[PDB]
DNA sequence: CTGGGCGGTAGAACCATAGTGACCCAG
DNA sequence: CTGGGCGGTAGAACCATAGTGACCCAG
């Protein structure tokens, strides 16, 4: 039988996922949310695209975690992101930690009940924290659960570099590890263009250290830059998630940077962090540890510590 | 060079248009709107997806109609939609928007293929035809590709068959007075009647499906959503049959020049879309009752047109 | 894991099937043939395209039916087609290909009795049934290549006369693959509209259509005479059937299938629209033919029976 | 019109798979050309039917006249002699093909100058680094509009074998092979990457050894011969790689691809073609990327160019 | 006028979109 | 029983494919 993909959280990212799943004919889809009616309106609208996509994927809405039964893949986008109400007086980012943890407790008990064999991809912020919470509460194997990070962060670094150098955006390859968010580690040494080290282009003066540094800042701050323009980053995220999902379902064994459990790589254990892994039929088939230098380790360490500062507060 | 596609209106539907055009690598995309900054924001979000999709489309934002310069396709979703009061009251206002767009199309891309979406589409498209001055095989409205996609989908579900394998025609006007042609429905090329006679589906089941298709927009709004995914996709099907010269047969709103007995009005019929825009207008051989429904659809477009 | 697809026979049809399978990321592919080494060479050349296609399918060559182990789909193109010369009797190949089906079905029992089987070896409507008998698979799991291929020509020709998308023309040809095919002039449509309307509008004449039908019946023969032999369209038609099964698309497709009373016939295979999805043949759709068209159908079936008697 | 019109000059096995892929991918109208009578018409007629399966709308035509180059957007040249033409040709070696295939290129290039001076041309006829320059010389087209097939094909064998060893996606291996297509290709150990990471990190991790890499390198060099030794013939991958190049052009993808291109100073060489990564978009070769080779790598490039030169002198 | 207590994957209304700011009272 | 002319994007025939080897005299 066809893959069943559950979307836990039917907000904007969730809507773009549904769309791309039906474009790619990837599986049946359930748009789940606690908010009533709304996932149904989106599922119906999106289901008609089967005709235009020449696909055959059921799309439905849901308001019950019972719909997790038989799920092949679960994608968690739902969670608090801002002050929940007008009443929440002087609240900050950290305040959201106990609330999302409560959501992950609930979702994980239902995974454990309804789809202990699903492959799980967590997006809810801060993802490196949230993914570990959901791994702990679901009981799923460490290679069947991952967090969204590097694909997205890097797709913006690839893209900004590709514009300066006038090549296919995907012919830029870059790594960004450790954590998603402000403390992300941008690995200047591990950038390439058509498989050629970025440094050769800096030597030909096709791009300079300072323009690269400025691209490094714009990458770290992309989500802010977009919100400042009166929009919201949701298309990019959705597509990077679907890339990861697709690599699992179709067993492409792509090298993709995800948040994953470190069992001693980079000198860290029992914490999840961003690192390229190989994604196939078996989940995370390979965790690849980049042979960082000392100043690269130092940055990696500060991203891990920050993951740890927030985990403790959940 | 690569095709330039300009989205005139960057609300949700426009957002799904960019997205799809970058997945099929179909053209550079400009997201235009009068709302300051937001199109820049969405353009910037969408553009990153070149990477996941292996594409190489430039995706821009814009607040000037100057960026119509060199457009090969323009897609027009902008316009007043919300407020009892009378929906007819929006007609002169959206007429004023068509004027504006039209004269800018006159200046910057008189050779563009134009697709109109703004409701009521059959009126909006003619008004923009008229102010843009473009030739008549180069402008169309969205109508039946979207409408027939529900009908197609709903039937395929009852019959357990690939959605796309159901073909069905909906003519006349987009909206309330749309004409659902039961005699023109087929499943794998086979008339539906054969499946009714086999009792794989009943006449009253089909009737329920018909009412469901006419009220789909309303249903979705009732559900606390609003249709934009399917409309986007159906429009990108149109723009892609044109850009790739596929000559697909697609129902759309086009100028009637005597067909169905009507003139000087736009209305939903099958056409063939390809590199030359509207390449043929297929006029279905309607019996007398189907023709009474067509006529009511047209008279409704006319009645709205007179108020524009 | 990914779908395993065994191609039993690695002539040129086999080759195009492995390419498209890799282009569509459909499944690992095994090219089997009785001829030594040749399938390993083709496997090797095909496996490279994974890189250009962004796919990840294994392509292996084999000379052993043991490689049928774990197959999800099996496509049988192997068999004698050529004379031992000049004027001779093509019926002579019937018994010989019968032995081959016997042998394949022997190993299909052993190795992959749950596989979906697609048979191509001509005359297909006889060979498919022969393989159904010697393999023992459910009748919803074994179909022959027929109408997807034949109609694709019909649809293609009409599309060129009318200047629309090839795919926007639909038509049915049923009964048998080959010279007795029944071309149903009443079931052709163009973007969902009866052909008759375009006929009434003088955009294609009745005579033009008849000449198009003659050409659809004689397409193989026209290709051979231009010194080619048709294998691209066949491969792609088989890949359409395959895909609909593997991706559970539920496409309506004309295939050689087991008849249980439809068109008045039983215990024979013949061409008819089916629905293909993850359960195999999911519906056998019986066209509501008038007795003139039905008479054509019995002609096609009679021929199939006659050839079946000689195998 | 656009559609693109793509003319396959040579309707043999590679031309056959190319036409098919062009239809699968809706890339444009296809003319299968060849001097052999009728066969291109038959092949083009079999291939035309697949438009229905593919949901495409490409014309597929046969032709026996160079007149059908009129209005081509892309020309792909696979025609040429690859073996001793006849039983009567005794004691032929590879060099003897050079004058024959040169005559072919004079004939093709004359017709391009006449009917499609603005086409983009991809040459595949072996030895390809000599043949592309001969067609450049005899056609008169700009140097950014003519390339030969080399590195995309060779690199796909090395990306492949590595990926099998490391159990990753074949295309998440990137590698560079330069200089020339054939025996003297230069395999750059230093440039290999697996999902963006130097192959040296996996070697350090003992996931692949230096000796296994070397043996993979030998296989890459001899793949054509290893296929033919198994009673088959490499035509699928070649046709795939060619379509990859063509596509990057017809869609202005600006992919970095290794092609045989005109060297003007890069690697210390001029007035010769050789394999190097290039950028291919709407304007043809939009950039020629010179890899920053070290002196032993460059001595290798120098043996590749030398060989190309030796054969060029013989055409 | 505050201060805090709900209750919240918030809450209005702006108005060619959607991020910003979005409660309620007792006392 | 060799030799070499002509003509060749070669040429037979082996056959469950296709690469290998594939002409034809005049002396």
């Amino acid at each position: 039988p066809k893959a069943k993909i559950v979307l836990v959280g039917s907000g904007m990212i969730g809507g773009v996922m549904a769309t791309l799943i039906v474009q790619k004919n990837l599986g049946d889809v359930v748009l789940f949310d606690i908010v009533k009616n709304m996932p149904h309106g989106k599922a119906l609208d999106t289901s008609h695209t089967n005709v235009m996509a020449y696909s055959n994927c059921k799309v439905s809405g849901s308001n019950t975690y019972d719909d997790l039964a038989g799920a092949d893949v679960v994608i968690v986008t739902a969670g608090f992101t801002k002050a929940p109400g007008k009443s929440d007086k002087e609240w900050n980012r950290d305040d959201l930690l106990p609330l999302n943890n409560k959501i992950m407790i609930e979702i994980g008990g239902h995974i454990k009940k309804n789809c202990p064999n699903a492959f799980i991809i967590v997006v809810t912020n801060p993802v490196d924290v949230m993914v570990q919470l959901l791994h702990q509460h679901s009981g799923v194997p460490k290679n069947k659960i991952i967090g969204l990070g590097g694909v997205l962060d890097t797709s913006r670094l690839k893209y900004y570099i590709s514009q300066k150098l006038n090549v296919c955006p995907r012919d830029v390859n870059a790594h960004i590890v450790g954590a998603h968010g402000n403390k992300m580690v941008l690995l200047k040494r591990y950038i390439t263009v058509g498989g050629i080290p970025l440094q050769e282009f800096i030597n030909n003066k096709l791009i300079s250290d300072a323009e690269l540094e400025a691209i490094f800042d714009r990458t770290v701050n992309t989500a802010l830059e977009i919100v400042n323009l009166h929009a919201s980053p949701y298309v990019a995220p959705a597509a990077a998630i679907i890339e990861m999902a697709e690599s699992y379902l179709k067993d492409l064994k792509k090298v993709l940077i995800c948040s994953t459990l470190l069992e001693g790589q980079y000198g860290h254990s029992d914490i999840f962090g961003g690192t390229p892994v190989v994604l196939g039929a078996n989940g995370v088939e390979q965790v690849i540890e980049l042979q960082l230098n000392s100043e690269e380790k130092a940055k990696f360490d500060e991203a891990i510590a920050e993951t740890k500062r927030m985990k403790a507060l959940a």
